[PDB]
């Protein structure tokens, strides 16, 4: 009947909040409706019995709507949590919904580039360059003055992008993309943004066996 | 295969905050008049990087790379590189008027800098001053007439920096009868690339105040 989560945890620290951009947006999801869970972690190096019971296959995030049957995929989960508790309303208009939709590959494919002239700095950065215009157009967030599901989706990638790529290449979202940060800026100070974030270390520590 | 860059700047202890270069600011300025999608790099000078040091080993800014690898000094090569690979917009500044307030900047600092009264150096910073004001009101309301140019991006920075210095250290103002001069400054510093790139006035007085 209690509404569940289970999200990752960091790498042989099954108490400790994990990187999961699809897990952070399920929690930012259920911190922006109010709604009361449990928040269960399972390190993934070391699946313990009770996370192989409700996730058989080995994935998370998992989530559990208070009638005991456990649901995976982050487009899946936050999409049943708007049809289950539909107010606060959180419903990104079709128009916007691909906003941002390729900052987060364009983003891993420079991380992990050890090539300076495979294109992929000047592919991520073309991206940003239009959610600067789209956010310059259309309010602070990506569907005007209120959150909603499409900001809860691209904060969590915009945040692996602005601590993996300064730690990892010593790269910034440059300061002239002013709509990009405003926009950052606002999202992550957030009371949902803030008790849902991983702490920097383990974000990195996360990325550090993939680059 | 590579993003049009420029490296400028920032301010003194704020690696995320633009710092009190006009050169840089000139470049700045140009990326943004020219509608260029650009990355700044900022740089704190005080703490220099292993990241600029490589590509500045002389560690001066700003340097620009057009997106071929090529990183390339001085504000005057950058912006005149800028209009050869990006013509459209044309910011031309016809060369009949290319050098109008020339040498304004460096009068500025020799006035700033002196404790001697007799000098001279006030006199000159002042002939220049009049003298733009004649060129301003005769082919204004810019340096080429009704938009802006290169010559506005230049002479732009470096009036911002001799209005707030010299009214910070000395209490001294561009003489208010020169008209021409202050719709001019009035006109480029409300403009939205000038607003975006335009330095908080600590940072400038701040840097200044050693060398005063």
């Amino acid at each position: 009947m209690a509404v569940e989560v289970c999200v990752k945890a960091a790498v042989g620290a099954p108490d400790i909040l994990g990187d999961c951009p699809f897990s952070q947006r399920v929690l930012l999801t259920l911190e922006e409706k109010k709604i009361t869970y449990e928040m269960k972690l399972v390190d993934l190096s070391n699946k313990p019995e009770w996370f192989l019971k409700i996730s058989p296959e080995g994935k998370v995030p998992v989530f559990n709507s208070g009638d005991g049957k456990w649901i995976a995929d982050s487009d899946v989960i936050t999409q049943v949590i708007e049809e289950k508790f539909p107010t606060p309303s959180l419903v990104t208009p079709p128009e916007y919904a691909s906003v941002g939709s390729k900052i987060f590959p364009s983003f891993v494919k420079f991380l992990k580039s050890k090539d300076a002239s495979d294109g992929s700095e000047k592919a991520l950065l073309d991206e940003l360059q239009a959610l600067d215009e789209h956010l310059k157009a259309h309010g602070p967030y990506i569907s005007g003055e209120n959150v909603s599901a499409a900001d809860l989706s691209l904060g969590p990638k915009l945040f692996h992008l602005q601590v993996a790529l300064e730690h990892f290449k010593g790269w910034k979202i440059p300061e002239n993309l002013t709509s990009v940060h405003a926009y950052t800026k606002a999202l992550f100070s957030r009371e949902s943004f803030v008790k849902t974030k991983p702490a920097n270390q383990y974000l990195i520590a996360g990325w550090a066996p993939k680059v």
